C-alpha cells in the first residue's frame, strides 16, 4: 500500500470546505467520503475515501486515494 497507490505524489490543490474543516489527506483516516477532495486533474484522476483493511491500524478505516480512471495500470 505504497503512497503512490493513494496518488499522494500527484500534485493536488488544497481548499476549504463548507463544513468548516479542511480536505482530507491521502492515506489518513477520514470521516466521510465528502471529506475527500479532488486532485488537480480530477477529470482524469478519481478521488475518494473508502474503508480499507489496514494492518497498521488493525481495523477497516476510510482512507483517501487518488488514481487514474483511464489508466487502469495505475
Amino acid at each position: 500500500s505504497n503512497r503512490w497507490n493513494l496518488g499522494y505524489g500527484i500534485p493536488h490543490k488544497q481548499v476549504k470546505l463548507p463544513n468548516g474543516q479542511l480536505c482530507k489527506e491521502p492515506g489518513d483516516s477520514c470521516s466521510k467520503r465528502d471529506e475527500c477532495c479532488k486532485a488537480d486533474d480530477q477529470k482524469t484522476y478519481s478521488s475518494g475515501c473508502a474503508q480499507t483493511w489496514s494492518a497498521m491500524e488493525g481495523g477497516f478505516v476510510r482512507e483517501c486515494y487518488i488514481c487514474a480512471v483511464e489508466s487502469s495500470m495505475c
